[PDB]
């Protein structure tokens, strides 16, 4: 008699289990952009939302949901509860607390564990087979820290680390250069931040190496000043947060780009932040960006960079301050 | 010589014009998803963002260059000088105001001259509320002729709709089909007779269909879509995912000449029985020229009368109004 | 040290399982068409191909291995042995005998049973799960069969059937009113061929049925004959062989599009064939056209068209004459 | 009242004149193969096929036609005359003459340039402004008849060169490092051809030097042998018509993906025929793959590789070569 039933003849029960399903944990700027980018390269069946904020969670899924017409990710569901997130191939995190001043490093970072504590338990119950990929910063922490507390095999748990900067160092090497960024080649390894390491042995255009050319490259003596290219990669974050009250739209792009290679099993390279220990002289248990081949299975291979001994020694004095901090924490 | 000379020879001087270029106007929450959706669509070679908040408006166009190795759209810049909207073929505009409209009138007293200096033969695309009569006023400041001037109009609103529609029914939005036509908000008309799946109309099969006795009650529908607007808001603050992505579909239909069917905000003067410059939303045929051809929908004696009584409510708002 | 393992640390034992595996059997042009369709399309994680012309099928797949640095399917394998179908998640049959002189349509039709008799059960045990779409003619009879065979439920077994002429239908519809097809609805229903019946009653562009604004929409004393757009329809397969020398392109944009609703999961309607003993005042055992909700588990619901009676008794004849094809034929 | 009347008001009384039209000369397999792959990547807003098989025109150009509810190119055209191709933003040219014999290499190629003469002139005078793609081979000097027939300005004439040659390449390489050819690097320029020049310079994942690491690499004395994926590459096309009768899809793919460059003024690099007189030590009037800006106004930009000297020479011998048999052409 009802509408449903006069229009359309059913045939076939229910038993709707997702087949690439998405989630990302918090629902903030970054979140958001993630999710977007990610419903508009069409890579899940079906997306979950989390976060503690229920009102913006119910408020940012239905905005979404009110956009089917024009995607083609058939469901998206939202909650306080993670038994909406069951069944991830891929867990996104991007939960963080906000630092305070005064607060200190230590104590930040230690509230965000009080975050991961609670959070990566939740997830892991639900998707005990999902990869993880963390945004929330200092990412290379966090990151260890996920690994730690899901008790997930080291190629399961992926930091994001220096993706969306190593774009970035590829669009300004673009803007001078004048080609671009898909053609301007060059990596930026380690620790994500002020402390990353931009690998100016690797940097080229059409397999020309820029260092050959010129060698002075990114050296104090280089009359065109290639390290400040780096300074403004490693600035670009806060720069943007200063003049627009946080960042999204690149980190969202650079989050959808590292899900597509997941899901699709590429197998492509990224600069993402692993277990490294040992691996490029790293003795400790710590996280760091290297070249990691990337699939359905997480990080399967690492290339090995060769790097001089100056750079050998930055990651190796990252991976101290990490372990240093790492020490400090509370599980 | 420099690095740039010692890798690359140059043998061509390079003569920048933008060939399928397009301007959001306005870089809050609305603009940007729109921004966001049209860079991921691949539908333009060149985004500027105009704004007045400088700071805002610079970090925005630098959080989405950021991202270029990720998409296809070689050039995004911006600034408070419209000099960077130069030769669009589209223009976006999603500026407003925190009685308004000649508050937003007056906005578009400043923006809409400044646009038309600058792409002379762009479409204008008015998505600001109160968006009928902001796409009458852009349409009347321009000086442009009427089909190179749309409003979103009712294009979301049946957007939401079919998405319900497809919630109660169980197929995807894309094979439930429904209209909703006229003033864009409370008093539009949810065309109860072009509610179909397959060619199925749901009025003949349920006649009760839209009526109070309806027992499925899907008069509720076409309200909640009236509401949700204000309901999402409530929730998160805002809106933005759904308004980019319908705004992109429009995008999409006028830079590749689709000429698909979209119910827009047309100055519809001469059709359905008015005889004012208003701006109404009817089915209209979309493509490189903007609109260029009206489905004629054949409409109850009332719904032909709600749509008269929107033209009048609009154009007596209109009247008071100075440009 | 061999160059691979100097340049790329291994951290993983793989075990390689295909998680949106897709196959398509018979790379003849319609074969290969629905192939560069889905590979363009992002729909599957692996392709693999299969045919009895051994040297045709390796050429196909390194052509399409050659274009691996343009597509986001990482893995393209083929072969005569059905092994390389194993665990596909959609098989898609475009393989079939072409006439002698010569020998009836009857038998040329039994021929392409054996063919099915032969390829089906080896589908079915690599990958017991699939959906199976059948698109090789005649498809109504070649969908029943591979359903038989099969013995997978009905959900799971889906002939492409009218879907194409549906949207040839919607395409030459907007020839005549200056719209896009995107913007023209109506609906070719029943057999697929000279007997596809043209719902008149369901033609509309915004919502506005054609058939209330021309009543004589269909009939034989219709002024602007628009019958005649159902004739081109019927014809345009032929009219595209009589110059071409067989058709491709439009089968295969059509048979992604029913792939990508699968793979996805979207439950859009769509006008292909399913075993309709039971609705539409059928009482056999016959595939037809009507509008299904297509998704992850195949055809789960069908739309009910409220046909006029000269049409109910189009889709009884057809399923009579289809029966009685199915009768004379040898499983 | 005719229905498209009562149905739809008409408020524009507009003309034609298309934004992004792109022309394909040729309907042979490698010319249909770069339409289909056109289509499917948004690139154009009407697509025209020209060729001398009217039937074969026409029969393809229907074939696409019936696909537009899938597509999202409106328009479709097709036709002896060349005034179906007026306006076109990009041109591309895949006409040929097949094999026979007595191929004095100057006499097959005699009977291209006689194609050239007449395809050229009627390709110019409806597209003054058009950019010209040549794909047919022999394609550098097919490309160079072109130039001077066209009258063209060098940054309008583009032939495709060892686009395709370094992404197969590309793609063998990710087959012996296990990562995906879009993270392998290296390129192939020169002659497009047997006399093809691997730049092993170039080299490279994630920044890393392959020649470096193995200085054997592409020596006789390589135990890898990388020596014979430049050979396999050179080979392919050859051993892929020897099996399926032809190549269409990976030219069609990368040709597609030049289209897409120019299109969107990307200013991407990609290994492609230029006239570089002047560059690389070359003096005479001819078209070799280096890597090259490609953008709106075609090629704009070329990077100066970094060459041995036994590369260069040998750049400078294809020079000659290439000249040696232009010089024996008829125009
Ligand atoms: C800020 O907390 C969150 C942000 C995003 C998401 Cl998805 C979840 C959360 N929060 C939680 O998941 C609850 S556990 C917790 C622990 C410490 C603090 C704090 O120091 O403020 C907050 N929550
Ligand atoms: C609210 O002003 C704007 C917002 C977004 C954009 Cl893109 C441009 C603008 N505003 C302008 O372009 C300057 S003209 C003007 C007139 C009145 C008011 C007012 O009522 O406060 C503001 N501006
Ligand atoms: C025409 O045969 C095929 C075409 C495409 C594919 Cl994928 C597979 C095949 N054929 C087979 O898989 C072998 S079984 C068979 C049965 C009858 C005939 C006949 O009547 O000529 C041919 N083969
Ligand atoms: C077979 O030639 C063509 C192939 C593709 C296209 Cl689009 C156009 C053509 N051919 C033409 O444009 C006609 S001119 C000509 C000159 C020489 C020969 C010959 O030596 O066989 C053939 N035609």
């Amino acid at each position: 008699a009802a509408l449903k039933d006069q229009l359309i003849h059913n045939l076939l029960k229910e038993e709707h289990v997702p087949q690439n399903k998405i989630t990302v944990v918090g629902v903030g700027a970054v979140g958001m952009a993630c999710a977007i980018s990610i419903l508009m390269k069409d890579l899940a069946d079906e997306l979950a939302l989390v976060d503690v904020m229920e009102d913006k969670l119910k408020g940012e899924m239905m905005d979404l949901q009110h956009g089917s017409l024009f995607l083609r990710t058939p469901k998206i569901v939202s909650g306080k509860d993670y038994s909406v997130t069951a069944n991830s191939k891929l867990v996104i995190i991007t939960a963080g607390a906000r630092q305070q001043e005064g607060e200190s490093r230590l104590n930040l970072v230690q509230r965000n564990v009080n975050i991961f504590k609670f959070i990566i338990p939740n997830v892991v119950k639900y998707s005990p087979h999902c990869k993880l990929l963390v945004v929330s910063n200092p990412v290379d922490i966090l990151t260890y820290v996920a690994w730690k507390i899901s008790g997930f095999p080291k190629n399961r748990v992926i930091g994001s680390g220096c993706n969306l900067d190593s774009a970035r160092f590829r669009y300004l090497m673009g803007e001078r250069l004048g080609v671009h960024a898909l053609s301007c080649h060059g990596w930026i390894l380690g620790e994500h931040g002020d402390s990353s390491v931009p690998v100016w042995s690797g940097m080229n255009v059409a397999g020309v190496s820029l260092k050959t050319l010129h060698p002075e490259l990114g050296t104090d003596a280089d009359k065109e000043q290639w390290k400040q290219v780096h300074k403004q990669v490693v600035d670009s974050a806060y720069e943007v947060i200063k003049l627009k009250g946080y960042t999204t739209w690149a980190i969202g792009l650079s989050v959808a780009d590292l899900a597509e290679s997941i899901m699709k099993n590429l197998r492509r390279v990224h600069p993402i932040s692993t277990m490294l220990k040992g691996l490029y002289g790293i003795k400790e248990d710590v996280f760091l960006s290297v070249p990691c081949v990337l699939g359905q299975n997480g990080i399967s291979d690492v290339v090995k960079v060769t790097l001089t001994s100056e750079e050998e020694a930055h990651l190796k004095k990252s991976a101290d301050t990490l372990w240093g901090i790492q020490k400090e924490l509370q599980f």
